[PDB]
């Protein structure tokens, strides 16, 4: 398979929030069908940023899903063509996101090339302010979609002093692949739990680790 037990993955991403520009490089390893992979993030252009890391940890990894054989594997099946996708996310504060990625096989390496905008995020608010203390665990609803997945997620992002401050993304995946060739699955869900390992200088330099597995519904 061309998705081997042990897989390493290098992205680039570009991206502007309420009009600061940045880049980021990132390099990591995983195991694809244990559903674990740990990515090292590192923003070289535009840093320190002005707003929390972690409204853009999501959008650096889909293969890396720990799938039951029972369910197919959407991801895994798109190669040697990949796949791409395309998420739109909301805060409850005025946020809104906008993240198209490309995912490829480029000498046996996965390759990701993502673009990030975000606009309307409130000054005052904790994203601006940088009070925020990571992710708590959710669930992504999948349902077929016109040869392709679209994605379902209500996320709860933990601030300073106790409480959360509230989004949710939808996300279409679509497979580069000719359709035909994929056994297509049928409504089911993803467990996800991403958590920041280390981090240093002002948040540029940031090391996180996500744990996915499908389930049914």
């Amino acid at each position: 398979p061309l998705i081997k037990e042990n897989m390493r993955m290098k992205v680039v991403m570009e991206g502007s929030v309420n009009g600061h520009q940045f880049k980021c490089t990132g390099e990591g390893e995983g195991r694809p069908y244990e559903g674990v992979q740990t990515m090292r993030i590192k923003v070289i252009e535009g840093g320190p940023l002005p707003f929390a890391f972690d409204i853009l940890a999501t959008s650096f990894s889909r293969t890396f899903i720990k799938y039951p054989a029972d369910i197919p594997d959407f991801f895994k099946q798109s190669f040697p063509e990949g796949f791409t996708w395309e998420r739109v996310t909301r805060y409850e504060d005025g946020g809104v996101v906008t993240v198209t990625q490309d995912t490829s096989l480029e000498d046996g390496e996965l390759v990701y090339n993502v673009k990030v905008r975000g606009v309307n995020f409130p000054s005052n608010g904790p994203v601006m302010q940088k009070k925020t203390k990571g992710w708590e665990a959710d669930t992504e609803m999948m349902y077929p979609a016109d040869g392709g997945l679209r994605g379902y997620l209500d996320r709860a992002l933990k601030v300073d002093g106790g409480g959360h401050l509230h989004c949710n993304f939808v996300t279409t995946y679509r497979s580069k692949k000719t359709v035909g060739d994929i056994k297509m699955p049928g409504v089911h869900a993803v467990d996800h739990r991403l958590e920041r390992i280390e981090e240093s200088d002002n948040e540029t330099y940031v090391v996180q680790r996500e744990v996915a597995v499908a389930k049914y519904s």
